[PDB]
């Protein structure tokens, strides 16, 4: 109605709340690039994006990478990649290009030369979305000598723009 | 308010947002099971539950189970055990039955043989809702030759059916 | 028409207020360590954000002094609250509940000056109180050691209101 802002919406000739708000589903298959202390490395993702009220949700699934450092940058490039009609401003934050420490948690990666990993307890969050692409900050919990990192399933969520 | 559908709802003569959309609060007293790679074990627990907006959060506590194995599920039967009037319907997913890997995390799990515990780095996410079972995923961080497992309180979350 | 917030009226229709949607804030405040007689505090610069109903508070990483196996972590809103934010706006949905809510793994550095052991420990928003937020944190087991690096670690929950 005219007389009606989304997410407030006509529900069956009513005032409702916009089922498209509530829950809106979609997808991501694009490049996850890791940086850090000279270590670079990319690898392609399939990844199902939920959006839910005011924040989206960002499903990485488990992934095999390279060398990482004591500390890194995991940048998500949403430039491509995204189903449509979703769009690459649709992944931008509420806190817009703000530089954060959002959603903070535990994440454990396993590296090895090949045999057996070692599971290193690592520290990630969300620190900044810039241009479309979404940086994800990864460090702590010490590290050791390797050549390959398992890295597992991680979901990434943050307050959307609206 | 014949004008209104919830969650809009009449607040004070005026037109709100239902409080009962807004927060809910409820309980599961239930059965975790745990399979994988042949171990099966079963665990009662008993278990807050918060309605939030268009999310449910089960709120397990810490729980000790036996053997696990690298990779495997562990199921929460909502069929039985969800406070009134909370229904077994009320925790399905807004994915409905998808298979999806949502709420990736990790769990500490302590794994010993009646000794001190070594703690595994695990993960965990909401893989799928069946006819009011939800399927967690756990696997990943190795492991060693155990009898015990001792689990950490894990929240679960996930986005809510309305329809 | 009589409009009762989070609905409110935007650009001249029945629309969700803003201010409901995102929020954000500061706290500046003191953080305090609490288990089998040992007790410390330390400063924090931590954003909130507000973000539909629930609240979001972004603690940054810190060093602190000996935990014990079991112990709570305190969070003070009595002061601190970046304006127009007051200790009242931080009191959970469950108001005063004892609740096991949020339960997540926290990695943390347990040393004596030299290199960490990083324990995996259970942390979980236990109870508010009086402006006073108390987060439990244990199990992990332990090693004898006189400092902790915390991570940085995101707490979350529904706000009441009212
Ligand atoms: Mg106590």
């Amino acid at each position: 109605s005219p007389n009606l802002r989304y997410p407030i919406a006509d529900v069956s000739g009513g005032i409702g709340m916009s089922p498209n708000y509530r829950f809106r589903q979609s997808m991501w298959i694009g490049i996850v690039s890791y940086s850090g202390s000279g270590l670079n490395w990319r690898v392609q993702v399939n990844s199902d994006i939920f959006i839910v009220d005011d924040y989206i949700h960002i499903c990485l699934p488990a992934f095999d990478g390279f060398s990482i450092a004591d500390g890194g940058d995991l940048s998500l490039n949403f430039v491509t990649g995204l189903l449509p009609p979703l769009l690459t401003g649709d992944t931008e934050p509420a806190f817009h290009n703000d530089v954060v420490t959002y959603g903070a948690q535990t994440v454990a990666i396993g590296l090895s030369s090949g045999g057996t990993p070692q599971y290193m307890s690592k520290n990630l969050w969300v620190e900044q979305w810039q241009d479309g692409v979404l940086r994800l900050r990864v460090e702590g919990g010490g590290s050791i000598t390797h050549s390959n990192s398992k890295w597992p399933a991680m979901t990434v969520s943050y307050p959307r723009s609206f």
